[PDB]
């Protein structure tokens, strides 16, 4: 799951059933508060490292005693006498924590784009959203990391993005904020940045390859042509009625279209089992391995179709870091780890992360964004 | 046989969940669902506890596959399954399948559990996956087929939960391509409606959900009688409709099937709501809720307030126990339902396991020839006992239901 | 207050045990056992099966040292964990308590846990550990502080676990020191003794294992008339036996005691012996074992055959439970026990709370003055209910036992 | 506990529970059976490495499936219906294949004495034991790993031992069988081999001294400094009646005698908390660690006291294994994993092993030695 969660949800539970969940329990919360600080201090070396295994490293010192006391007042859930805080209240008490550690401010915000902002299948659609972005771009640089490969075609990222983008346009770009604007394709591939006349245009490749660790054109090329054969072992042993497509440097696994229960004239994407998904994820990762690849890259589940990808979304995320000079401590990223189950590409080691299951929690950290200066 | 003497519990409360998978807010798309189910810390105590057999077979492929010979000669294995599953068909109580699970039920029928497992292997080969074992969701898969497969002499009577898989998020019915598969088995035996939701005796609010499906049965079933078939039951075990020779159903009199109910004095009826309603009103103070309650004859709700205001799951959650507790506390021993639903509460003083029993008894029907198609995730198990009345098939969405009718349509 | 409200359930099975902790072969010295004690997945489900309201709050103290402030200021955490033991206290039947754990049973004295707590604490300084959280041990060693120090007005009877406590690996009673203790006790209030053996009605086969504690006894006790308040018990409630003059015990006429007990028509009685001789001969013929059956009055047991040729440990188990599913096949609903010795297995037709609560009849005793010294790791629950018939005290060794009964030397 | 018992004893539940136990099992065993064999052979990459992870390495070719098929006649546990089983059997069966699985042969034998041959706190006494050592001894070389601390002292070792050497002068010492004894003190640090006379004699330091890793005697001492500084400070602030007591290399903390509740005139042992010596032996280990220390080191319960030894009885089994120039495929170890909870010293890796609760085991397991030949 994900043992900081847990560690906090255990405490909160039997601190319920002690009946004494709705009293001053500031002592305890003062406790767990200072265990987070020393962790930030001296990181390494803190307790909570022997308790946790698994913390990673605290980029700010974060005030979960205040969180839970603001967060309380609003929803009352230590007044309930027979359910106890649950997995999602304490993600919410991490998440308005997280924010409230930015006491100094953030510079960056990063959205992983197809777990928040769109709807998978679906453009942006959500004018309310859109606002919200809108005044916050105006005071840090805001950057979007898509997993879809387009190549480094604008036209095509803009078709998802168009009416954010149209409402930057109208109210945004009269004060010189729509520079701080930028997005991320592929995974780490391809840059696009915004101009006056709110239209997204592709950064020159020379001007942010350096900051990336190369990756030799014979090593992707390898990883793809791995990927193929295991793809097409797959289709054959399960029947499947998928294709193999192969982009400059992603290559995946879609359904083919077939008439289905729709009587006489229809179609329907043929439904891949998710079992035989997650099987074909781990033999693509177990043969990769075998051939000793050390660069970076992310083979994800993410619907009906599998897609593998070189680099991570990682490594775009330390790319924005590095190429707009921000410390690590300055900068956010909002992105569903529901989504990707087995990790091994979390950035809870390159940023501060919040986790958000739907639109709606997301317009609730943007509030709390904005309240924050 | 009786109502009387099922098991019901209807003031237990699961075991609590902290992970809240139930929240369908949260959980959204079903692509998210399926992935705590691979994580058993996530998902475990939760499921077993909505259906323990299924999970007991997880355990049992999931020590075959790590022992690296589930795609060898199993045979052995499920016979000896199949010999047990037939040996608590014939003793189903002090059965030894009974002593390992307390709350396997009643099986009606001989199943082929081996035939539903080869099957559904050689049609998906989910035993060539060598780093991903069965999950549960394929094994409900082939118990609904070996519950198919066993029913081989015929069927008399068809059960829906109506508010789980005819209407698509609350709203009217809108799957015109089910309508045929409902159509054509109406035409062969008897379909039965249940549902939660409680209009008083007004027929037409009733047909208002069921408005799109009753124009496909005007326009194929009326020719040969088929509609007397029909039935529809409000509530929970409440209200009872028919259909008549126009697509609108008409109410069946009182005295023709008040006897087959469980008798309620009345006065506990609206001593539980009055109860209800005085809990609601405190929850509401105490977490100051934007919602109202809505009381019906022998219904009671909390529902949001329109803009929906978003009521927090979890409050939910608390105000289903409080009503619970507060039951008890007074020693009411009426069969009643309080659920939780998605994004209202309700409390019924009704229960869907009664008004099966009553379908049964009216249109005189043995339990082997009765199934019921409802999904197991959102009905708790104390509130609707499963395989206690008839034979139970589990669907998480419309495509399985339409799946699972068409398998029924071909039927011997 | 009776045997025939209270629930045993004497043919339920504790969930299986895959690590056999109970088998004091294997787990030798007590250094073994306490190592599998740390680990959760070693010992979680036997041990809160044994008592759960320690393990909900071992529970509750994990946290607290997780969190990094055990070692602060805790007594909000202990007063309203005290605040909810009063009020089970007051009223145990639907208590938050009693909803917590279903199996508390019932609290004879307002706990004094937070001052218990501090003072065990401030004699080891437990909360010091950075590493080590405190462990079961620990805790039941707070509980029996917490009664003790609650018990304030004092107590007339005494009952100890004689097979559990007083004899040494099933030799006869050989601590000197003990007999000091147990002397000064009597002297005050009355002490009884239920011990699980049956050796019919012969008083001087019971003395011959309490031979050298009356000769203690005979010394000190018998100047000052405390030999009338000594009582024994065999069978499991079966036979009682007083003191005479003589450091003798004399058997208690049946007419003075027979109807505390509840009645059994002895047809049933003997009807169990027979089922469970069969069950034991089969069980024999099945795993080849070398062992005898000795049949009393109203008691069986399967015995090892002398060189002891070794009874494997779960073959013990298997014939335990075949014996209580025979029984539940006949119907038989007299209480009885039948549990698994170390080296023995023993099927007895009465119960030590059925005895206890004649005990506790017959001397008109009111249950707040009423203790037991009881270890809880050997005895099942089902067959024993903890805390439903006085203050329970749980004690490891001889040398707990001297403890606790020289800290209620000085009561008050 | 130990994630290949889990694994077999998870197994055979599931296949007692499908009421399959008692008929023909040979598929499920032969291809458990199988999947051990091809970890035997390319241990790195074998399947059993995914499913479990510590399985460690196999140095023999296992009959789980013929060592199963001849308990069970044994002992009937399939015939059980209410039953399954349990952790102790499945250890007795590992026990048997691994004995099994030794067809060529071994020529070392190793115990672990504080936890088999003698009861801890009292000398060698078991006459029937001793007979089976003693016709083993002929055949292979059989060496006593011992935890004491006497140095170089052969006189306090044989003490221990003098029923066992008593035996090995009357029936064994009589065909030159008597060389092949040896006995380890300390844990690394004193060896011992066995005379015409029967006596014990200390073997010259420079002759295996070059086998065994040096350990600077400035890194020891820095170690019993440590260990001292620890346990003076759990003895402060728990308030103990203890002593720390030091050897040449070796440091313990040992209770202190004092009068208890018998009367008047009798002493006993402090007893001292078992969780106040876990706690300690936690401490120990972390400071420790935190000094950088690679020297090899076991610090131990065992019992009432505690003591910190440089070294550990792995090493004095690879000590043997090189110094008899034996492959570790021929050469076993007899000891007892009770009483190590977190191991960290466990010699799974250096040599097969064994798991025997009680003398009596150990008595099944070396009759099962004598029949393998």
């Amino acid at each position: 799951k994900d043992s900081l969660i847990m560690f906090l949800v255990e405490i909160f539970r039997s601190l319920f059933v002690s009946n004494c969940i709705d009293k001053n329990i500031d002592n305890v919360l003062l406790s767990i508060e200072e265990m987070f600080i020393d962790h930030y201090y001296n990181p390494q070396h803190s307790r909570l490292k022997y308790l946790i295994d698994d913390v990673g490293i605290f980029f700010t010192k974060l005030p979960i005693t205040k969180a839970f006391h603001t967060y309380n007042k609003k929803y009352r859930i230590t007044k309930r006498l027979y359910a106890p805080p649950t997995f999602n209240e304490v993600r919410h008490i991490l998440n308005l924590a997280q924010i409230l550690s930015l006491e100094e401010g953030l510079d960056l915000l990063t959205f992983d784009a197809d777990e928040t902002l769109y709807p998978d299948g679906h453009d942006f659609n959500d004018e309310v959203l859109a606002s919200y972005i809108s005044c916050l771009l105006k005071k840090m640089n805001i950057a979007i990391v898509t997993a879809a490969s387009y190549n480094n075609d604008a036209e095509k990222y803009q078709k998802r993005l168009e009416n954010l983008l149209k409402y930057f346009s109208k109210h945004n770009i009269k004060d010189g904020s729509y520079k701080n604007f930028y997005v991320m394709g592929g995974e780490s591939n391809y840059l696009f940045k915004c101009n006056e006349e709110a239209t997204l245009y592709s950064v020159p490749e020379n001007e942010w390859r350096h900051y990336k660790k190369f990756v030799d054109y014979d090593t992707v090329q390898e990883i793809l042509n791995i990927s193929e054969k295991c793809l097409e072992k797959v289709i054959k042993d399960f029947g499947l009625c998928a294709q193999i497509q192969r982009k400059e440097k992603s290559i995946g696994l879609v359904p083919n279209k077939i008439p289905s229960l729709n009587i006489k004239n229809e179609q329907k994407n043929y439904m891949i089992k998710y079992e035989v998904l997650e099987e074909a994820v781990i033999r693509i990762k177990k043969e990769i391995i075998k051939n000793k690849i050390t660069a970076p890259y992310c083979a994800f589940n993410g619907g009906q179709d599998l897609w593998v990808d070189v680099g991570n979304k990682a490594e775009g995320l330390l790319i924005l870091q590095k190429l707009l000079k921000i410390q690590k401590k300055k900068c956010c990223h909002i992105g569903d780890q529901f989504l990707h189950s087995g990790n091994d590409f979390p950035t809870r080691f390159c940023s501060l992360t919040l986790w958000v299951s739907n639109p709606q929690e997301t317009k609730a950290c943007l509030k709390s964004i904005m309240h924050l200066n």
